[PDB]
């Protein structure tokens, strides 16, 4: 743990808009035993209602954040639920803040669970990818991070007993449930081998070489937080697994299913989600 | 020019919600010489909110209904969001710049309107990027392109930069360099994250250094613009205001109504340089 923290009288979340005066801490969030996380604020509202829906709470599913917070917080039972924007410096924003507020409820061993969009690679679109690995772009089992400008390379840990539990869950129960390799970029284009950015320095020969090379690792799919959220909740003693829908086959690089179809595809991590959750004591 | 976009049909702004066929590109944007950005959507839609006004002119989104980024436009100016990072940045380049292709937009200004953090600076000081380096200090923006390294020069529009201090409030306005950092915390130096692995003099001595290489404040996104609009044909400036003194402390324990005061801070020096220099027409 960071005894640094310690020294404060009053730890200010400056990301979420609240402190540590905001609340009863321990009270408010100590029951938490998950935390639904996605890039999209009303995508995980909108899983949350959902899971409020499924536990029986009518009352409406209100923000936590105070008022100029960058991200959302949202609580149904012994579940928290917040957004984290794209890529992972956005993503350690809220890791940090929302792991910090566990410690102080004196929650432990919490799972983390994150609902994203991806690229596929060899899946049809629809296809749900259950991360047995999050690797970076030059496929290894690290976060890189840069410490005081000293090189930091943290190891990356899926929870696997949940990915499999996961996985037989989904055999039980619209789409192809896949186990697999999953790329962490920190570019939505050129690092993810896109042609159509707006800079370009290869060809589509080139792209599909890193591809394929990728592919006969057992990369499955490629977004960006990954390493960032199954490293850090490993180190600060909880789980973590992605459970991510993949928006295209990286046969091309355009996304081009339409909006509603997205929406559709990108609620499908919480159709198998929600049902874990509801057989595991995530709602009363 | 990426040669790649014609062999494109149509081209999908994922993240901004519409397509080259929702509008007369060249139309619709071709008269564009600026684009003024920022972390919040709110801020940067009061901004526009407030450059409108200066030109006396309902400031309408024109990003699509599940879109990450909000986009608006007064005259000759585009405003846009990026949430935080350079990987979420990156986003917003690639895909306004391939706008302002479609447009026939060329050589336009980029503009940050960011919050950091500031070496040696009080709170609430104005710094004008005068260069945008990684944690290491390099003028460079580090990328994993095919699973290879790539280094990109980091640009910064010098001669805007100039402009700015001799426009330049209940502040001071500083000229210096910018960090910009893959984390809000443990990259930045602070020992109120999750996780610390370092001491209170080393976190120092990682500033002071920093410092003493002429660097006065330390956001998230710098080297990601300043590289990507140069090698695009365009220009970029970061304008930041500090919210915190990072050699005194890390935790921003300003009230929420004094950071949402300092952080218009730089929309009040860049509007006015945008009403002098036909941002909107006056
Ligand atoms: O293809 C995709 C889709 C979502 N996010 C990504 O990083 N890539
Ligand atoms: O210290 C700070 C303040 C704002 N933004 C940052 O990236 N760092």
């Amino acid at each position: 743990v960071n005894s640094h923290l310690s020294e404060l009288d009053e730890d200010v979340f400056h990301h979420f808009g609240f402190t540590t005066k905001s609340f009863d801490f321990k009270e408010k969030f100590g029951d938490v035993k998950f935390v639904c996380v996605c890039g999209s604020s009303g995508r995980i509202h909108n899983f949350a209602i959902s899971m409020a829906k499924l536990a029986g709470l009518a009352l409406p599913v209100e923000n936590i954040a105070g008022s100029h917070a960058r991200f959302v917080l949202y609580k149904v039972d012994h579940i928290l639920f917040a957004d984290h924007g794209m890529g992972i410096p956005s993503a350690l924003i809220m890791l940090h803040e929302v792991t910090k507020l566990l410690h102080y409820a004196g929650c432990k061993d919490v799972l983390f669970i994150r609902l994203g969009t991806s690229g596929g690679l060899g899946v049809k679109p629809g296809t749900i990818v259950l991360s047995d690995r999050c690797v970076n772009t030059k496929l290894e089992p690290y976060n890189e991070l840069c410490i005081l400008g000293k090189p930091v390379r943290r190891q990356t840990i899926v929870d696997l007993n949940t990915v499999n539990e996961l996985k037989k869950l989904s055999e039980n129960l619209e789409c192809s449930v896949v186990v697999g390799g999953t790329i962490a970029a920190n570019d939505f284009y050129e690092e993810q081998g896109r042609l159509d950015g707006s800079i370009c320095t290869f060809s589509k020969e080139e792209k599909l070489a890193f591809l394929q090379s990728a592919y006969e690792h057992g990369i499955r799919n490629m977004e960006m937080e990954g390493t960032a959220i199954t490293s850090h909740c490993y180190l600060t003693g909880h789980r973590a697994i992605l459970v991510c829908v993949t928006a295209v086959n990286r046969e091309g690089d355009q996304i081009t299913i339409s909006t509603d179809e997205f929406t559709l595809f990108a609620q499908r991590p919480g159709q198998l989600v929600g049902e874990y959750l509801k057989r595991n004591n995530g709602i009363i």
